[PDB]
């Protein structure tokens, strides 16, 4: 059941921002680790004298890395005269979002069709703003609310080429790199009280609850279309295994966002690629699951998936899941910096032909069962 | 003229350490970058609740990357009873000098005959002190003094395996990567006034000055067996171009470090590779030098390089400059990161066979000279 109860128009996710404490570093980082091309800056070269921000791109999915240079580059500036791009920045903002949850995502951005409206419905319906509308090159609007700890949610619209002030990059310098993800699928939050959290999101945006020993409880919401998908965790204390929720919110000193997940238009290339560079700069997948997991994939997926789709599973570490209109097939990165917190999550979706519908397959919640069990039919 | 006046036993460089906002990404894009290994951590898996440390090596060249984690997990320590390894660590140092100088370098270290005595007797010679020495596990002993800015020259000796606490790193997780880098050749200051700065450190060091529109002044200070190169710039006001002297300062908030210059066993082979990861992760080069520059290279190094070994430094955009003594073939990245401040130059020495006695072909100073004529001949 879907009551399309959004309370203004949402378009699509658009992009997600980092703040970092080198963006140039977590940049290149990640557009070897993932495949994504330098598309946009802004910084020193374009006469931004308060950020350096690098926009990756692959497909339809864009990943924005800020960090602030010096407070004494600008500090003749007022924000009537600013030369940052992103108008919403702030240098003891972003020290203080470093400092206190190292590397993560600052930004949820979704493209909507009027940033102004959305904003002043936003907290009309009890929204914390942080950023009030603001009008670049009279082109595009953005603004910025609260979504759970230091993340915010920031809406961005179009009259009719990232964001002004922003220059497309060098050729040169513009490697076409492309390991096959195309898009943002869903975005994660941790917090410590599931209930009003959702409440909180759920009240100010209009988004529907979407159809659905783990260490936690888990609710999504989604927008009208539902291809905005926000699923939210808390953790379920005193249990066997520590709840990897609760190491999170101890490590990150709080709630914010936990994994971003980015659907793959061939999972089975991205994983190949990504894993050739894991141990030369690229990022680290988690532990594979044992080979009962995947004797196990044949009585349940073995209609979706070839027995060589499945020893390809098998080699690449994906795992599988299915809902009562799709599969899912998902991995899971090792952390992508030094704290026990964000991961990225790589996602396939196969049915619900209409186009996709989104959230096809679910989120691979039935993947704790299968795993526990064959994590204990491996032991003999 | 080489008076052999170091008031303590010193050997050779050991390591260099970057203080990161996240030493995972900034060390992973290194390694890539540069062909450096992982080779030991420090960090959570290693009981380490304080500091992210992680370890590069390529020949003898050590480059370690440390974050601190929030103060929160370690909020019950006192010194006597940390989990860091590095106990000179400090969490709001480090906060404070990446806030203050963005990515760079807060130690040079140095290995020398007794930790604890080179210290003494520093500040008994008007060195700052930093951090008094420490014995780690009855084995190796650290100590550090200031150098110039927020830089630290760190003291390490050896009683007979970087550190303890560090742990080797997983085979598995360190691929052998290798460029051909073998060892630091200098690490040189950036200084708002040489003078004092040079008076300073070779007043507690004993160190020697070595035989030698720029932009600056300059001066190198050498050990006794002149292994150990610490040049000194400062920069030279009112001129045609701005000082990139007085640009790092103003970028970097004051004095700090301004290049690492790496020595090759075949500094063709290693900037092949080195160019070929550029646009993808790696480290990007300054712009070539005009034809111009490499048609004159036959009239002053004809009698060192081949036709074809000179057709090849233009292919690879090198450097050459000579002494009396040696020839020097040399390269320089753009910055490391998003300040124009810290960046590496690759080198290799050609000559002054004894072994291979330091310095051999200086630093390129006489490479001003033949870029700025290379530079208005090419116009025409
Ligand atoms: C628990 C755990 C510990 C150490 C490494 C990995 C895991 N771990 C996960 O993190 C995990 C996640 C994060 C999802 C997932 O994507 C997800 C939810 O957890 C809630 C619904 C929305 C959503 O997108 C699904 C399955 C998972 N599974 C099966 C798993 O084992
Ligand atoms: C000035 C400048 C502007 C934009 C990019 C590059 C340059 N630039 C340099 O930075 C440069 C350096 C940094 C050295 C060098 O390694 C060095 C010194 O400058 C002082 C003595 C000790 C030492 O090691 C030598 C030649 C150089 N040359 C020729 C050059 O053009
Ligand atoms: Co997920
Ligand atoms: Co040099």
């Amino acid at each position: 059941k879907n009551p399309k109860s959004d309370k203004f128009k949402v378009k699509r996710f658009h992009h997600i921002e980092f703040w970092c404490g080198d963006a140039t570093n977590v940049a290149r980082r990640f557009s070897w680790g993932l495949g994504m091309r330098f598309s946009a800056k802004s910084d020193l070269s374009t006469g931004n004298m308060v950020h350096a921000s690098y926009l990756l791109t692959s497909g339809d999915l864009r990943f924005l890395f800020t960090a602030p240079y010096s407070p004494s580059l600008s500090a003749g500036e007022i924000k009537p005269t600013t030369t940052a791009s992103i108008p919403s920045f702030d240098h003891g903002s972003c020290r203080s979002f470093f400092s206190s949850h190292g590397l993560g995502v600052r930004a949820v951005a979704i493209e909507v069709e009027d940033a102004e409206s959305a904003f002043s419905i936003s907290v009309a319906n009890g929204a914390i703003p942080s950023s009030p509308p603001i009008v670049l090159n009279e082109a595009v609007t953005i603004a910025e609310v609260k979504l759970y700890g230091d993340v915010v949610l920031r809406y961005v619209s179009y009259k009719a080429e990232f964001l002004p002030g922003f220059e497309r990059v060098e050729d040169a310098s513009s490697f076409p790199l492309d390991y096959g993800i195309r898009r943002l699928d869903h975005a994660v939050g941790n917090v410590p009280e599931l209930g009003p959290a959702l409440t909180y999101v759920a009240g100010f945006t209009g988004f529907h609850q979407f159809a659905e020993e783990s260490g936690l409880n888990s609710a999504v919401l989604a927008s009208n279309d539902e291809m905005v998908l926000l699923p939210i965790n808390e953790p379920v204390h005193g249990t066997k295994r520590k709840s990897q929720i609760q190491t999170y919110l101890e490590h990150n000193e709080g709630a914010g966002l936990q994994h971003l997940a980015l659907m793959s238009e061939d999972i089975f290339r991205t994983l190949r690629e990504m894993r050739k560079r894991s141990s030369i700069g690229g990022f680290d997948f988690m532990p594979s699951p044992p080979p009962t997991y995947y004797q196990n994939l044949k009585k349940r997926v073995g209609d979706v998936l070839s027995d060589d789709q499945i020893k390809e599973c098998e080699e690449l570490g994906i795992l599988v899941d299915r809902d009562d209109q799709g599969t899912l097939l998902q991995i899971f990165t090792k952390p992508l910096g030094d704290r026990p917190t964000i991961f990225i999550e790589i996602i396939q979706r196969v049915g619900c032909m209409m186009y996709q519908s989104g959230g096809c397959g679910g989120f691979g919640k039935g993947n704790f069962s299968e795993l526990f069990k064959s994590i204990e039919e491996y032991e003999k």
